[PDB]
């Protein structure tokens, strides 16, 4: 499965809001992965798993149309 990251935030409310907005533009699962980085909590807003490269492309397009960020492929850890 393929995964996108749409943003990463120190403010968890910003991450939750972006997650909620993304659910309106994609059918793929949207989730927050929070990690410790540089002595702070970083809330990463991600989606997937997406089943194909073509669906990834169209999902990136939909996110840009919605002005929700510049989504990039990531691999989960
Ligand atoms: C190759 O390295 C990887 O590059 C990635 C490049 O995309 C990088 O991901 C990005 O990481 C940056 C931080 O480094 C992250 O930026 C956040 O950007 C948003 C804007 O989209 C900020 O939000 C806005 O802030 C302004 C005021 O500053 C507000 O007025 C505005 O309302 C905010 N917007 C929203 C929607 O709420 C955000 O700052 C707010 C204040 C917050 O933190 O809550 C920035 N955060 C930080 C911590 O700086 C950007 O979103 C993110 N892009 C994507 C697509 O994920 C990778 O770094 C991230 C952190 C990661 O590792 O997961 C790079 N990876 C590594 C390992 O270096």
């Amino acid at each position: 499965g393929l995964y996108l990251q749409v943003g990463a935030f120190a403010n968890p409310d910003a991450a939750e809001l972006l997650k909620a907005k993304l659910s309106g533009v994609t059918a793929a699962p949207v989730f927050i992965s929070s990690v410790v980085r540089n002595q702070q909590i970083l809330h990463r807003v991600r989606l997937g798993p997406i089943g194909s490269a073509d669906e990834v492309s169209r999902t990136q397009d939909s996110i840009r149309v919605a002005n929700l960020g510049q989504p990039t492929l990531v691999r989960p850890d």
